[PDB]
C-alpha cells in the first residue's frame, strides 16, 4: 500500500512538539495524511475519501493573517505531537477524531472574537448565543463530511459514528478560550485531590478540552523566532478587529488598538502567566510527556521578558 513519507529532515523534526511545518502551502495536506497514518494508521481512512475531505476542509479557510489554514495543520501537528508521545491513553476513535477536530476547529472563521459578532449583532450571535465560532466551526465540520464522497467515517457503526462526532464537537467547543479558565480550574482541583480518573467520560472530556488548548495555544511552544513572527499576524487580526470596534463607535480594549503597540510586550506577559503557563503546567501534570511544550513556553516567556528589558 501507499504510505506518504516526507524528506529526512521533515520526518525527523515532524516528531517534535516545536515543528514549524514551513512555507509550502501545497506540503500540509501531505504533512497531515502522514500524521494520520501514523498517529491511527494506513487504514482509518480511505485515502482518496481522505484527500477529498482535506480539501474542501482547505477551500473552507479564509485567507485571514492567522486563523488560516496554515492554523489548522499547525494546530493539528501539535495534536499529533501529544498522541505520539501517550500512544497508549487514546482509544482508537479519540486517535481518529482529535486529528479531524483539530484540522476541522477554526473552519471559516473570519477573523473576528465572538465579542465581535454579538456587537456588529452578526446573525451566527443570534443562532448561537455563546461559544459563537466554535458552534460555527463544527457546523462546518458536520457540512463537510456530509458531502458527496466526503464521509471518512463511513466504516463506523451509527454509534461510533455518533461517538466521534461527539469526540469533535466537544474538542471544538473546548477551543472557545472562555471555557479554557474553568475547564483548567477543575482539572487542576480534580489533579490535587487526587479524584483526575481517566475512565470517567466527563474527566477524559476535560483532558481533551484542555489539550485542544495547548494545541490552539501551541505558536507560544515554537522556537523563538517562529513564536515572534506568528505573534504579528496574530496582532494583525486583533487590530482589524479593534478598527472595527471603532467603527462600531466602541474605543476597543488595550490589545487590540493599533495605537498601543507600546503595550503588546506588557500583553504577552500577562498572556503567557494567565492563559500559557497554567495551560501547560495543567497539561503536564495530567500527560507528563507532554512537558517540552511548558519548557518551549517558559522559554517563550523569558524572549518576552528580554524585549521589555530591550535586550531585543
Ligand atoms: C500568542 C497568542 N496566542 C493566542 C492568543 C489567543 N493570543 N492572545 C494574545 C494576546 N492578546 C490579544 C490576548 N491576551 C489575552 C489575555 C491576557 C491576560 C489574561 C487573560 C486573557 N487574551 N487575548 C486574546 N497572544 C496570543
Ligand atoms: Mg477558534
Ligand atoms: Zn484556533
Amino acid at each position: 500500500l501507499m504510505q506518504f513519507t516526507l524528506p529526512v529532515r521533515l520526518c525527523k523534526e515532524i516528531e517534535l512538539f516545536h515543528f514549524d511545518i514551513g512555507p509550502f502551502e501545497n506540503m500540509w495536506p501531505g504533512i497531515f495524511v502522514y500524521m494520520v497514518h501514523r498517529s491511527c494508521g494506513t487504514s482509518c481512512f480511505e485515502l482518496e475519501k481522505l484527500c477529498r475531505f482535506i480539501m474542501s476542509v482547505k477551500k473552507n479557510y479564509r485567507r485571514v493573517p492567522y486563523h488560516n489554514w496554515k492554523h489548522a495543520v499547525t494546530v493539528a501537528h501539535c495534536m499529533y505531537a501529544i498522541l505520539q508521545n501517550n500512544h497508549t491513553l487514546f482509544t482508537d476513535l479519540e486517535r481518529k477524531g482529535l486529528l479531524i477536530a483539530c484540522l476541522c476547529h477554526d473552519l471559516d472563521h473570519r477573523g473576528f472574537s465572538n465579542s465581535y459578532l454579538q456587537k456588529f449583532d452578526h446573525p451566527l450571535a443570534a443562532l448561537y448565543s455563546t461559544s459563537t465560532m466554535e458552534q460555527h466551526h463544527f457546523s462546518q465540520t458536520v457540512s463537510i463530511l456530509q458531502l458527496e464522497g466526503h464521509n471518512i467515517f463511513s466504516t463506523l457503526s451509527s454509534s461510533e459514528y455518533e461517538q466521534v462526532l461527539e469526540i469533535i464537537r466537544k474538542a471544538i467547543i473546548a477551543t472557545d478560550l472562555a471555557l479554557y479558565f474553568g475547564n483548567r480550574k477543575q482539572l487542576e482541583e480534580m489533579y490535587q485531590t487526587g479524584s483526575l480518573n481517566l475512565n470517567n467520560q466527563s474527566h477524559r472530556d476535560r483532558v481533551i478540552g484542555l489539550m485542544m488548548t495547548a494545541c490552539d495555544l501551541c505558536s507560544v511552544t515554537k522556537l523563538w523566532p517562529v513564536t515572534k513572527l506568528t505573534a504579528n499576524d496574530i496582532y494583525a487580526e486583533f487590530w482589524a478587529e479593534g478598527d472595527e470596534m471603532k467603527k462600531l463607535g466602541i474605543q476597543p480594549i488595550p490589545m487590540m488598538d493599533r495605537d498601543k503597540k507600546d503595550e503588546v510586550p506588557q500583553g504577552q506577559l500577562g498572556f503567557y502567566n494567565a492563559v500559557a503557563i497554567p495551560c501547560y503546567t495543567t497539561l503536564t501534570q495530567i500527560l507528563p510527556p507532554t512537558e517540552p511544550l511548558l519548557k518551549a513556553c517558559r522559554d517563550n516567556l523569558s524572549q518576552w521578558e528580554k524585549v521589555i528589558r530591550g535586550e531585543e
